RNA sequence: CGAAAGUGGACGUAUACGGUGUGACGCCUGCCCGGUGCCGGAAGGUUAAUUGAUGGGGUUAGCGCAAGCGAAGCUCUUGAU
């Protein structure tokens, strides 16, 4: 670790590692915006895309572009919500509603929080990228003006921009390299979700495993049949792609629209 | 998955999702890119459909006791580029 509060560490007592816990969020029971979630992965008859499995579910949870605008927010609590860690803070707004939003870092305690075109420029909500300087560290933009898609797996998960670009496009995720957007949208300006809450390790596959995804290891395995590989007195030689898919990097995603960002390297 | 519509991936969005191999942990994981595969380049050589230059043949108004020559059109071929 490097930061408050570290992350705890289960004693060596029956085959124990890594867990998962925040510094509180005072409380152990939600609000009431949410839905009941699907259930597995299968296509309306076949698997599709093997592996998907194990219990414990539900909890839907919502809100991102954020419409609303310059009517201030307050950060009611932070809030753990599942299967994506990015937190989830509350909020009330002056005249009763109750967005949710992704948790930034520094929040907490109510704070400021305020939305729409001219905001103060902290982690409190969205703004149109125009109105935003560098942005070394904006959020979860929108490759449209309206929606709200982008990174919205804060956690940890940032974009910069490049100071002032015109033209109307900018912004660089991740390993995403470079890539270009429509200014007319809007950045929470935030960009947070805390990164050690993805740096402990799941432990020992059931309890740990199991409560999310079935075995998703295959392997050879064997059996030249049931995957483009097997047999054998006890080895592999060869070629060992599902469906020729050709796990050989190869790339993909060709023509049609968008294809239209730049720079991407390849090491 | 599906001729498609559509659906799963995910009401997730690179700290995410997939595929491959290895199989806690400890100390480690050396040399070879010739072969095959993959990744980048793509200047030059070779090269598909496509357009179809150019020539060659058929037929025949006409020129002719005969020998043959044959236009224009229509055709069969040829294939530059």
């Amino acid at each position: 670790v490097k930061c408050k509060p570290t992350s705890p560490g289960r004693r060596h007592v029956v085959k124990v590692v890594n867990p998962e816990l925040h510094k509180g969020k005072p409380f152990a029971p939600l609000l009431e915006k949410n839905s009941k979630s699907g259930g597995r992965n299968n296509n309306g008859r076949i698997t599709t895309r093997h592996i998907g499995g194990g219990h414990k579910q539900a909890y839907r949870i919502v809100d991102f572009k954020r419409n609303k605008d310059g009517i201030p927010a307050v950060v009611e609590r932070l809030e753990y919500d599942p299967n994506r860690s990015a937190n989830i803070a509350l909020v009330l707004y002056k005249d009763g509603e109750r967005r949710y939003i992704l948790a930034p870092k520094g929040l907490k305690a109510g704070d400021q929080i305020q939305s729409g075109v001219d905001a103060a420029i902290k982690p409190g909500n969205t703004l149109p990228m125009r109105n935003i300087p560098v942005g070394s560290t904006v959020h979860n933009v929108e490759m449209k003006p309206g929606k709200g898609g982008q990174l919205a797996r804060s956690a940890g998960t940032y974009v910069q921009i490049v100071a002032r670009d015109g033209a109307y496009v900018t912004l660089r995720l991740r390993s995403g390299e470079m890539r270009k957007v429509e200014a007319d949208c809007r950045a929470t300006l935030g960009e947070v979700g805390n990164a050690e809450h993805m740096l402990r390790v799941l432990g020992k596959a059931g309890a740990a495993r199991w409560r999310g995804v079935r075995p998703t290891v295959r392997g050879t395995a064997m059996n030249p049949v049931d995957h483009p590989h097997g047999g054998g007195e006890g080895r592999n030689f060869g070629k060992h792609p599902v469906t020729p898919w050709g796990v050989q990097t190869k790339g993909k995603k060709t023509r049609s629209n968008k294809r239209t960002d730049k720079f991407i390297v390849r090491r």
